């Protein structure tokens, strides 16, 4: 069991979860590869996962051995026997999900795990209901303005059978178009899906925050192109509370962040299909989003409008522009009445949610890279904890792009 | 070999060297211990560990498998045949205490690793001439504000004789006097050795910036306590280029930064006292040490008298006030003409010494969350770095204190 320290408080735990990991990670006593972006890279082994999934889950309601949780069990052989694969309760999906996202050591906002709309779409057929599926979920989510936390299943992978994907990273995205200069116009990140809407016939813009369609797969057919209703895209212009001149830059940015390209697993079944969305923490637009030098790169185009002396590093004028900017987020979702929350609030949030996982399952899967913010990162109280990082099951997991 | 992504450019490298790692690290196929503070914790032993550096050694001057090479691997082997241990050269030595410095996977200034002045007091026999070695060392590194890499080898630990050991951290330290209610006036990190210098026969002071004495410790001998020459200790006085009012916050800090509590190993030889020393990165005085909570903490009292709205986070006064912090730091240190580099030129250089060991060694090991600094961190180039973490020899490591 290691040992975990808090270097502010001074205070010591053990994390006891980590014995239970399922997978493997990346690291070795030799070297340790905890800084990449992507850790990398049939029926019996199905069955294992998910025996203890449902051991997971009626240990979770206290039914621990009791008499429903043999009957599940031995449904689940049955079904598996039959047709190779099971189909889940409707409260073991909810809980899965839950469980997936209490998981997911990357994400600093779990301290709302508890509170996820589980909408199931496991019913669903052909790309327009996808569509539709997926525009009551922005809708709901949305709630002009008043996010909340929710996630859409769409059908299970079973053998023979193709995928349900959605195809763009994210329900809301801005294009990013190439061009003769070298250059994007536009989001660089989303150059790929830009030119995958062109080529499956949609008509670009020219504008650098131009709404991106959907590219909706149903299984074994090629992926249709839909339009999202202008109306259900809800979107915050960004101003400064005092630089006049912030608001005439034209810089926007979307309500919802709704990622739509994770695997999610449960049990040994595997959901490619099953956008969540919560709410945007404010640096992954104002430093992330809007700084990254592969994103939009604002910052010294901020800093040439503040005065600042762009010619020496020592000026620290990167990071006296990236302060307003996150300023300017921040001040533009509250007055827009958006959910927004701001580094120093999560972080602390955070580790509110280490202490109530400490005393639930003896410690909390966390990956310190992704946790510290990306700005003023010793300022939160997140850069003083020791974390450890590990996966469990149920998960979120990446997964090959469709093309 | 690991594959290394770095994510602002899209460039692929592959991390060859760390599959020579010799000593083992915290992590597990299980679970990554990467962001814990502390990692870890005979003739034929040795004689691997000694073959291997003498490889090293005529590696690195284009030699390899010369006469001299061979004839230096049978006289290291005679040695430690006869007596169980072994001298190097001196030339050895230098290149060991540079190669430690290459080597070290937390150091973000290794550009400057071929750039180090070797003083080796490997003949010193008493505490008397220990602060003579350390003081010659000072006064050299210093060099009037124009600060020189350098460290100073004592003798090496060896059988049946007391470790020569400096007890303090570093060689300039500012007294942190710990109160009864537990609240600290001066340098909280220094609470120990405070009371050790003050149990020690030091008359201590009472301000917020008293420079300690030195607790110099010989084989087999109790420590004895050394003044600095007033004149040695290079200090700047903090000021903002534009705000007046922070010259009046009495805030200084020293000009050299000298750790004095590593142990340095070398061909399996090991010198529990080698003070080393190079210049600040302006974010370990600006962030660390000045607005750590558990440090001097005056990030409240800045935003205070910046007039900022420090009832809300949503404002970010902390943010804003530790840039000021930071600008005032790299003003009045360039004023004083005392050499300093802030975060953005630093980490530049080490992505270039990245490139460099790439092409030098296949490999550089790095320590992602100690490379990427305190505050701005996306904004810094190595924030999108992936990087490789292990432990090469020669290094520089941790050990227990000597009390
Ligand atoms: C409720 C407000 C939420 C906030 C403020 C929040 C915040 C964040 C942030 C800042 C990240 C880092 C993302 C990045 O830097 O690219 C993250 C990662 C993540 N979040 Fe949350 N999140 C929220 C809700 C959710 C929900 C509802 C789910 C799923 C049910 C979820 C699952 C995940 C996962 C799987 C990751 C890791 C993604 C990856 O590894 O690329 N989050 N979250
Ligand atoms: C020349 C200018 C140098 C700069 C700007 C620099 C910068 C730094 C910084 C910012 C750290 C992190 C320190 C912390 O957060 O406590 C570090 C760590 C370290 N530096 Fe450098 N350094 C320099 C020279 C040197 C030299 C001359 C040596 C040894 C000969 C050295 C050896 C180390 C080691 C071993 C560590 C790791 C310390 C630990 O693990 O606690 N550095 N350096
Ligand atoms: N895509 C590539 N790299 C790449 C890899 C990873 C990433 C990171 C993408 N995380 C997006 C994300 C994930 C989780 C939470 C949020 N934020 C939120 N607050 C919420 C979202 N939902 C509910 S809350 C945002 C970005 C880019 C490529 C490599 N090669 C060709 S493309
Ligand atoms: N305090 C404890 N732990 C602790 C453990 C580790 C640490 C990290 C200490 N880094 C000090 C340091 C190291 C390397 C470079 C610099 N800076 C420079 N620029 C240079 C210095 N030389 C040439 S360049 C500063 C600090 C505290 C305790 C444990 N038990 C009771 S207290
Ligand atoms: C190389 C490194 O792992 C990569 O840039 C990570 C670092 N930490 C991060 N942290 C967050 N929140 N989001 C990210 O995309 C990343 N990227
Ligand atoms: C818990 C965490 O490892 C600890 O706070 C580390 C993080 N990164 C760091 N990075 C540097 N350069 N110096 C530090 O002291 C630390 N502290
Ligand atoms: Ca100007
Ligand atoms: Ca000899
Ligand atoms: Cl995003
Ligand atoms: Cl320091
Ligand atoms: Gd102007
Ligand atoms: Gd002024
Ligand atoms: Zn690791």
């Amino acid at each position: 069991f290691p040992r975990v320290k808090n270097w502010e408080v001074g205070s010591i735990t053990y994390d006891t979860l980590s014995a239970q990991a399922q997978q493997d990670g990346p690291c070795t006593p030799r070297r340790c590869l905890g800084s990449l972006v992507f850790p990398r890279k049939a029926p019996e082994q199905l069955l294992s996962q998910a025996r203890d999934f449902i051991n997971q889950y009626y240990s979770s309601i206290k039914r621990s051995g009791s008499q429903a949780h043999e009957q599940r069990l031995q449904e689940v052989e049955a079904e598996v026997a039959a047709t190779g694969t099971y189909q889940l309760r409707e409260s073991e999906l909810v809980f899965g999900a839950k469980q997936a996202w209490r998981n997911a050591p990357r994400c600093v906002g779990r301290i709302q795990w508890g509170k996820l709309q589980v909408f199931d779409a496991r019913d669903c057929r052909s790309a327009q209901e996808m569509f539709t599926y997926i525009c009551n979920h922005i809708k709901y989510a949305t709630n002009r303005g008043n996010l909340r936390s929710a996630i859409t299943v769409f059908p299970q992978r079973c053998p023979g059978r193709g995928d349900f994907r959605i195809w763009n990273s994210q329900l809301v995205r801005y294009a990013g178009y190439r061009q003769q200069d070298g250059s994007v116009r536009g989001d660089p990140a989303n150059v790929e899906i830009t030119e995958l809407c062109i080529q499956h016939g949609w008509t670009p813009g020219n504008g650098r925050f131009d709404v991106l369609p959907l590219l909706l797969q149903a299984p074994d057919e090629p992926p249709e192109l839909f339009l999202l209703p202008p109306e259900l895209v809800l979107e915050v212009p960004l101003e400064h509370p005092t630089l006049e001149w912030f608001a005439a830059l034209g810089l926007r940015w979307y309500a919802l962040p709704a990622v739509s390209n994770m695997l999610l697993e449960i049990g040994g079944l595997e959901f490619p299909a099953a956008p969540f969305s919560g709410w945007y923490m404010s640096t992954e637009i104002g430093t992330r989003n809007l700084c990254d030098p592969h994103r939009y790169n604002i910052l010294e185009d901020v800093a040439v409008c503040m005065d600042l002396d762009t010619r020496t590093t020592s000026s620290l004028w990167k990071d006296k522009a990236a302060v307003e900017i996150n300023v300017a987020v921040l001040h533009s979702y509250q007055l827009a009445k958006v959910t927004i929350v701001d580094h120093h609030a999560a972080t602390a949030s955070f580790m509110k949610h280490l202490e109530n996982e400490q005393k639930a399952r003896g410690g909390c899967p966390a990956d310190w890279a992704w946790i510290v913010p990306p700005i003023s990162g010793s300022l939160t109280p997140v850069f003083h904890q020791e974390m450890v990082n590990y996966f469990l099951s149920p998960a979120f997991r990446y997964q090959p792009d469709p093309w």
